[PDB]
C-alpha cells in the first residue's frame, strides 16, 4: 500500500492562508548539502559518556556576499549532531557563550523536568557552565536540541539554536538499515528564513503572531543543496524545524519511500509513501532506494511546487537487503479506568492563541498527573474549518496515538509520538504516561504560538511523595536579565510574543 497523499485536511494547510509566504527557488549556487558532524565526546566508556555542548555565535556563508549572522551549538548555525544511547549513563556540560540567557531543551527526551528537561524554567546565563547527568530508557529515534527560554524560543531557534540528537539503542542496531552517518545516513533538517540585506536575518522586522515563515528554504542551514549518492539505499532523518511551515515532501517521478521511524520510535511496520507531509517539530525517518537510477541521474526533492533537495547518483554497490515486515514492538502502557479522560483544548489562532481559555503564565500550574500512570487525553483543535493545523508537543514523555475523532490514527502514527498535528475540529487521543516527577510543558510547536501563550504545565508526582518545590522562573527574572544582557531598560525590551500578550491585555 503507497500512500499518494497527505494525510491532513488539506483546506486548513498553510498555503491557503492570508499571510501565506510561498517558498521561491533562491539564486544562489547549488552546492553540498552541509551535514553537521558527531560532536566528539569528552570522554566515552560502554556505561558513560560525557559532552559539552557550547552555544554560541558568530557567523555562516548562505548567501553570496556577506556572512550571516547566525547562532549555533558548538559551531556558528545550528550544531553538532549528539549521539545518545539506550543505558548509558549521559554527563552534559551546557555552556553558554552567547551575549544572551539561554536553555537547552532536549525536544523528546524522557528526562526529568525542569531542569535537565531544560524548558521555560532552565535558564543559563552568559558566560555560565551547568553540569546534567541522566541515563535514557527510551527506543532508538531522532530527537533534537533547541534553545527554549519562554519567552522567546522563537528568536533563539530563527537565530540557529537547533540540534540533531540521535539515539541509539540495541534493537535498532540488529536491523537492515542504512547507518553510515554522513555517507548514507544524513540529517535533513527542514526549515525557512528570510535575508534582508547584507544577507542578515531579522526576526523581529519578519515577527508574524500566528507564524513567522520567509521564502528561502534552508537545509541544514544550506541553500540549493545537492547529496551525493554512493548508496543504493540512503536513510532520512527529516527533522521539521521551521518556525510554522508545513513540508509537503515527494520526489520526481513519484519515487517511493519507506518511513520506519517516526518522532519517539521505530515505526511497527514500515510504511511506503509517495507523497509525505511534516507539521513543525515532528521527525520521520525514511529509507530512499534509488536501485531504479543510473550513474549521471539527478533525483530531486520537492516540497509542493518547489525544488528543495537534488540527489545526485553515483556509483554504488547494489543492495540486496530487505526490510523485515515488523521493525519494532510496541507495548502500550496500561489505563488505571478510575482515572478521567484528559480533555485539552488549542483554541485561537495568530495573537489569541491559548490552552484551556488561557495564555501561559510561567508560575502557574495547570495541571497535575501521577508519575508511572498511563493517562488518555483528549486534545481537540477548537479552530473552524479553514483554520490551521496546530501541532501539539508534550515535555518528557512519548504517548501513543490512539484514534483521531474515534476512527484510525495516520498510517505512520502507529509508533511513538512526542508530537501531533491536530486539525481543525478535531479530537485526538492520546495515551500518555510520565515515567518522571517534574514540572513538564505541552503546547503548540508552532514557535510563535508557544512564544505568544499557547502553552501550559503540567507537575508529575510521586504520590508517596509530599509535594515537590520547584524554583519556577518568573517574568520579572527573565527581563531584568534580557535587560541588562542588552543594555538596555526593563521597559525597552522586545521579545517575540509579548505583542500577543499585550494586544489581548494579559501578563
Ligand atoms: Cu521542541
Ligand atoms: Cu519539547
Ligand atoms: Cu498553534
Ligand atoms: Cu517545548
Amino acid at each position: 500500500k503507497n500512500y499518494t497523499d497527505y494525510f491532513f485536511d488539506e483546506p486548513a494547510f498553510d498555503l491557503h492562508d492570508g499571510g501565506y509566504v510561498p517558498l521561491e527557488v533562491s539564486d544562489a549556487p547549488e552546492k553540498p548539502l552541509n551535514v553537521p558532524p558527531l560532536l566528539k565526546p569528552d570522554k566515552e566508556t560502554a556505561t558513560d559518556v560525557y559532552y559539552t555542548v557550547t552555544a554560541e555565535a558568530g557567523e555562516t556563508q548562505l548567501l553570496p556576499g556577506a556572512k550571516t549572522k547566525t547562532w549555533g551549538y558548538n559551531t556558528s548555525l545550528l550544531g553538532q549532531t549528539i549521539v545518545y544511547r539506550r543505558g548509558q549513563h549521559t554527563h552534559v556540560t551546557l555552556k553558554n557563550t552567547l551575549p544572551e540567557l539561554t536553555t537547552f531543551h532536549w525536544h523528546g527526551a524522557n528526562v526529568s523536568g525542569p531542569y535537565v528537561d531544560g524548558g521555560c524554567h532552565a535558564p543559563v546565563y552568559p558566560g555560565e557552565s551547568k553540569h546534567i547527568d541522566f541515563t535514557l530508557e527510551q527506543p532508538a529515534t531522532t530527537l533534537w536540541l533547541h534553545a527554549h527560554p519562554c519567552p522567546s524560543t522563537a528568536e533563539q531557534v530563527w537565530h540557529g539554536l537547533a540540534a540533531m540528537v540521535i539515539v541509539k539503542d540495541d534493537h535498532e542496531a540488529s536491523l537492515p538499515l542504512p547507518r553510515n552517518y554522513g555517507v548514507d545516513d544524513i540529517p535533513v533538517i527542514l526549515q525557512d528564513r528570510r535575508f534582508h540585506e547584507n544577507n542578515q536575518w531579522d526576526y523581529r522586522a519578519d515577527y508574524d503572531p500566528d507564524g513567522v515563515a520567509g521564502p528561502t528554504a534552508m537545509i541544514n542551514g544550506t541553500i540549493n543543496p545537492y547529496f551525493d549518492v554512493t548508496t543504493q539505499k540512503v536513510r532520512l532523518r527529516f527533522l521539521n524545524g521551521a518556525n510554522r511551515r508545513e513540508w509537503r515532501l515527494h520526489f520526481a517521478d513519484d519515487l517511493p519511500f519507506t518511513q520506519i521511524g517516526g518522532d519517539g520510535s521505530l515505526l511497527p511496520e514500515p510504511v511506503k509513501f509517495t507523497h509525505l507531509m511534516l507539521t513543525c517539530a515532528e521527525r520521520a525517518e525514511v529509507i530512499v532506494d534509488f536501485g531504479q537510477y543510473h550513474e549521471g541521474d539527478e533525483v530531486t526533492l520537492y516540497t509542493d511546487d518547489v525544488p528543495l533537495l537534488k540527489f545526485r547518483i553515483h556509483a554504488f554497490k547494489p543492495d540486496q537487503t530487505t526490510l523485515p515486515d515488523k521493525l519494532f514492538d510496541v507495548k502500550a502502557p496500561v489505563v488505571d479506568p478510575a482515572l478521567p479522560v484528559r480533555h485539552v483544548v488549542m483554541q485561537g489562532m495568530d495573537e489569541g492563541v491559548a490552552i484551556d481559555g488561557k495564555k501561559f503564565a510561567m508560575q502557574r500550574i495547570d495541571a497535575t498527573q501521577p508519575i508511572g500512570k498511563a493517562q488518555y487525553w483528549d486534545v481537540t483543535n477548537s479552530n473552524d474549518a479553514p483554520g490551521m493545523v496546530h501541532p501539539f508537543h508534550v515535555h518528557g514523555t512519548q504517548f501513543l496515538v490512539l484514534s483521531r475523532n474515534g476512527h484510525a490514527p495516520y498510517p505512520n502514527e502507529h509508533g511513538f509520538k512526542d508530537t501531533i498535528g491536530v486539525n481543525p475540529g478535531e479530537t485526538v487521543r492520546l495515551l500518555v504516561r510520565f515515567d518522571l516527577p517534574g514540572v513538564y510543558m505541552y503546547h503548540c510547536h508552532i514557535i510563535e504560538h508557544l512564544d505568544g501563550g499557547m502553552m501550559a504545565q503540567i507537575e508529575t508526582f510521586d504520590p508517596a511523595k509530599p509535594k515537590q518545590e520547584y524554583k519556577l522562573m518568573d517574568m520579572d527574572t527573565l527581563m531584568m536579565a534580557l535587560a541588562k544582557e542588552r543594555g538596555v531598560k526593563p521597559s525597552e525590551i522586545w521579545m517575540g510574543g509579548m505583542q500577543s500578550y499585550e494586544k489581548m491585555g494579559m501578563k
